[PDB]
């Protein structure tokens, strides 16, 4: 199923979670999949809040892009 | 898209990372897609070695699984 | 020639119950029980009872994105 | 008691066997590690198995003195 | 000859009972009934009256997935 | 079942030890039961020298018995 949009990889993605979890229940594939497809829908700056741990270092990335 | 086994996931998985190259090139999720997709061919003691960070916490499930440390 | 991942837990526990009523003191009927519990115990559950060190398993949880 | 010896060589091939499933199926199931060192564990005498589970000396030496080794 | 372990365990009550009435200072006879205890004794148990470090125990309590 | 002496029932201890050693790998009971053979073949003086750790309590009952090294 060739992929035309982003929710049709999420949707993929998704589904690859779905298979090892049933499938394999230790694989991390699953946990890793499943993450990836809540990052899909992610906007960039709440992305770099749960992503970046130094919180200077997140001060000086909210400066060059201006939030808040 | 039904998945039949662990090969089309895994080919799954890389062709979602090949859409968000084309699409989204500063998108992370292309990189979780391949890192997972190299997982998925990756047994369980190493993945492991590369994932806990405390070498006691290591030596302790390398003992329960039988590992040699 | 085992089929599933059902049949493999039953061979274990039948190896299990072999065990103990022949070698009471065969840690192999321990074993054998361990693993047929760790057969359908998930991941993120399997590193919960294993990983020792807290900050090993903050960090593996945060890569696998589980929440606490 | 030949039927006895044998028996234990059926069950422990079993185990490897459970492995050999879990290792082809599920390579991140921690089960094929267990399965197959529990067929180690079955032909190793008791004292060598104690003297690699037995972490503390003090408790070994008494161990072998109640056992006479 | 032996054929099984119920008849081995008799034996060695019959051991201990024979040198009970012959020499009652002989110290077999106490030996003869441990042994007897032992076999019908389950390896978590036998442990948990011979290992002496809590430490090693608990150890190998993890290791073959028993509960305190 | 009919213990007639001493030397029957050392045999019987010996036996006991190798139907479990064939049997039972992970058995306590041979390696007590071949000490138990090991004990009735020891006179009391050298029996008490294994078993006793305090060198002290040790001499004395070498002297309540009159034994010299």
């Amino acid at each position: 199923h060739m992929i035309q949009n982003r929710a049709q990889a999420v949707d993929q993605l998704r589904a690859v979670a779905r298979y090892f979890r049933q499938t394999e229940p230790h694989s991390p594939v699953a946990y890793l999949a499943d993450k990836a497809a809540e990052w899909a829908d992610m906007p960039l700056h709440k992305w770099l809040e749960s992503v970046v741990k130094d919180d200077g270092s997140l001060s000086h990335i909210r400066e060059l892009l201006g939030v808040r």
